[PDB]
């Protein structure tokens, strides 16, 4: 739709880093949570450390049942060849991210990914540091815009991919700062009868000045 | 329509705490500004994050940035629903304005709707927005968390600080980058430029295509 919560994130087929043929996303991601995140330029260095950390942590992903998926407005052969230096600077020995090619950036303009500063060596402008969360449906569940200044936290990354899985199946939300195995919020829709069906464990509720019954944790 | 780059509109609205309009080009001028908005006042996950933004508000102002919220709901819930975020985060006082867009009119506007939420009238709801804004009015980075997953608060603080550094320096934040590590050298800055804006010296990382954009600088 408009690239924003909940609309369905489109198929495309391009070229991509380690593949010869054409890269297809729907068939890549079929069944699967995916991410998809860009960079600005191939052989820059906030580029080279988010990649080298996100090929560290490729399992982590992929035992989630999520791909991920990177993109750029670089070349195929722009991609192999800073792989190289990605895999020497990350102290890795097997590259499986597949890097999409947007050199046209016709994709970049349909999504709106395009970075407000940053310009390749031929004056043609380049992506920010986007992220899109893919649920098995399609279904755009969260995003970020960072600019090429910025480079993201990659602990979030895994962070959101956990809330949004867990939330995706069971009634609660998570709240600020949380992390796997620590309580989380049951959804304030879901009504005291409705709690047994759902949770094995005890709910904590605390009381508010207004009264309201809200305020509800449970250890899942 | 609200990318990278582009101008963050001006708007008038109702907000908490205040009995006048607010309107936000006035109460940003010089100052960097964060625009956040929650689906729902008196809601779990809502909580929590407007008390740690209250307890961190101190480190914000410090930084010269404004924090904004924003919901759909009246100023008699926010006014109300204020006192229940004190309790929680054990605070005393509270000066975050919280816009209200009870219209929807802003919200459509921003695109910053939920996927799910809806209030109890059946009415949509907000998402878990973040527009981080110059002193400008560009809009420099956004994030669009769903209502179910609550915002990491120490990231919205290490974004704003790259993006402080990286606004007058010509440098860029590596992956995990916290205030005090060293961070990368722009690739265009020529050796020749290198001695003008730093004080202390520049690593270099020897790479196999032998090109020389990975450079380290601790400030």
């Amino acid at each position: 739709m408009g690239y924003h919560l909940g609309a369905t994130f489109p198929n495309f087929t391009a070229k991509a880093s380690g593949i010869d043929g054409d890269f297809e996303l729907y068939k890549y991601i079929e069944n699967s949570w995916a991410i998809l995140f860009s960079h600005p330029n191939d052989f820059t260095p906030v580029c080279t450390t988010e990649l080298a950390e996100l090929g560290k942590m490729h399992e982590d992903f992929l035992k989630l049942n999520c791909k991920l998926i990177g993109f750029s407005c670089n070349s195929k052969e722009s991609h192999d060849k800073w792989i190289e230096d990605i895999k020497y600077y990350g102290k890795l020995n097997k590259w499986e991210i597949p890097i999409v090619c947007d050199e046209s950036r016709e994709l970049a303009n349909k999504l709106k990914i395009m970075d407000e500063q940053e310009k390749d060596i031929t004056g043609l402008p380049l992506t920010c540091r986007c992220l899109f969360f893919i649920s098995p449906e399609k279904k755009i569940k969260a995003t970020v815009l960072y600019p090429a200044t910025t480079g993201r936290n990659a602990h979030e990354i895994l962070r959101v991919l956990k809330s949004l899985q867990l939330t995706y199946t069971t009634p609660v939300a998570t709240p600020v700062n949380w992390n796997e195995g620590d309580k989380c919020c049951v959804i304030p829709t879901l009504q005291d009868d409705e709690i047994s069906k759902h949770f094995k464990n005890e709910i904590t509720k605390v009381e508010m000045p207004s009264k309201k019954k809200y305020l509800r944790f449970v250890n899942l």
